[PDB]
């Protein structure tokens, strides 16, 4: 879809109900739904406040959650700042990793922060409750890595560190979303 009020409505139903009812199922995103019924449920999330109904399966609402951000016209975290987002990943120093990406999530247009702000601040709750639902920060990552940046040379060795950026941004929501940069 787009990034419009539809968009945050989407996430937003999702989240909600992955957290009140879903928190302790096993493997969070990574297990795949049905396609037929993911698709059904989507194009009911589109358009004509309400919350998914219980006929619902986990595994659907976390399927559909996933294919939305795969559906979007650009990546979330965005084609045109994806390979600096890469290079500060790769900084030698740990915290000199979280000061460059902190400041270019501050530079994002509101619209992308603000949905990585929710599914950032969501998935951090999910990894806390890994040793119920097996899903750790760095299962996260492998999950949501290729999802939010979308990857042709020797980039191949990269891919990687597209996973430790949702690393980063799932261990310091707080500070990097809640705060300026320095």
């Amino acid at each position: 879809a787009q990034l419009d009020s539809i968009g945050f409505s989407i996430i937003k139903k999702c989240i909600h109900a992955v957290e009140t009812r879903g928190i302790n199922e096993q493997g969070l995103y990574r297990i795949v739904g049905v396609n037929s019924r993911v698709q059904k449920l989507l194009s009911i999330l589109m358009d004509p406040e309400t919350e998914i109904c219980a006929e619902w399966e986990i595994k659907t609402i976390t399927s559909a959650l996933k294919t939305y951000l795969r559906m979007l016209p650009g990546p979330l975290m965005m084609y045109q700042f994806q390979r600096s987002f890469i290079k500060a990943a790769k900084l030698e120093n740990q915290e000199s990793r979280v000061s460059e990406i902190h400041s270019l999530v501050h530079r994002l247009p509101e619209k992308n922060r603000q949905m990585l702000h929710l599914l950032m601040n969501h998935l951090a709750k999910v990894a806390d409750n890994h040793k119920q639902n097996l899903m750790t920060v760095a299962n996260l990552g492998v999950v949501f890595g290729p999802t939010l940046l979308r990857p042709t040379v020797a980039a191949i060795m990269d891919i990687k560190f597209q996973n430790i950026v949702i690393e980063i941004l799932i261990e310091n929501h707080e500070k990097i979303f809640n705060t300026v940069p320095e």
